[PDB]
């Protein structure tokens, strides 16, 4: 897609977590990051796991949070997975 | 809407921060968070809304707010807000 | 301690003889607020924590919402007696 | 450890924050908070220890840490990194 070639464009060498989402607007998965722009990109390039790449396939649009640190980072990621309890989250957290 | 929640809405900031919508008794039957607090809050008063949500409506007399200094903030202070005051209509607008 | 505390919203800890966390409380004003548990009339349930209360501790913070989101994660680690049964 | 653990140790900040112990999996087995991470991290592996925090100590293998810049931030976020990954000897520990 064309928006979100531009939307991964513009992303911030920043803290902060991101907020995926499926063709419906619900949020999908929420992830912390050191650089957002390295983590979100990355998941639109190079290989992934079997688990991971179902994630990957559902991924309409996303959405991020800047955050002032790697600590606020943490601490509005588990914020964020409560208040959205994402799919990915619980499918992809345990080994394998 | 009675005087003290006009006076209340017309003191709202352009700040964001979250918001505590509270009986005719005070008790918090609603939190949320605005990038906004002033349209936020005062988009509950006017204009058209959902069935569920003109029932919270109807039952709001006073509210209070609290400011962050970001939206980030507000979203992990809207968290904690809810796990203090467990809102009867968080659990009810629940898609 | 109460004479050194500071006019900042944060969270103070009221505490046992024995050290144990027996209250965690938010205020906008933690010199006024920890000093007025130890002064004026007092409602029962208050006038209770009171004379169980040893000592203290208090964190301050930059703004009421980071002393709300800290209080909240204090009663989460302390898990007060008096949090459970001063339900207000 | 050998060469890495050791200079790894060396380059810890005095800075105050999260330390996040990891065993040989690469598992977060303790959660903590530090006025100077160095210092906090370093007194794992120096000194005497009590039995509990003993077994905690053979089983570290490496570490992370997260710096804070306030009390409220450093316990705030240490409560997240516990809720995140329920360390075993922060259960054991308590
Ligand atoms: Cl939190
Ligand atoms: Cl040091
Ligand atoms: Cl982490």
């Amino acid at each position: 897609n064309e928006r979100l070639k531009e939307k991964l464009a513009v992303l911030p060498e920043q803290p902060g977590c991101y907020l995926m989402k499926d063709k419906h607007g619900t949020v999908i998965y929420v992830g912390k990051a050191k650089s957002l722009k390295e983590r979100v990109r990355s998941y639109f390039t190079g290989t992934h796991d079997g688990k991971t790449q179902r994630l990957v396939e559902e991924i309409a649009d996303f959405e991020y949070i800047v955050t002032s640190s790697n600590a606020e980072a943490l601490i509005l990621e588990m914020n964020l997975i409560k208040k959205h309890d994402p799919k990915y989250n619980v499918m992809l957290k345990d080994d394998k």
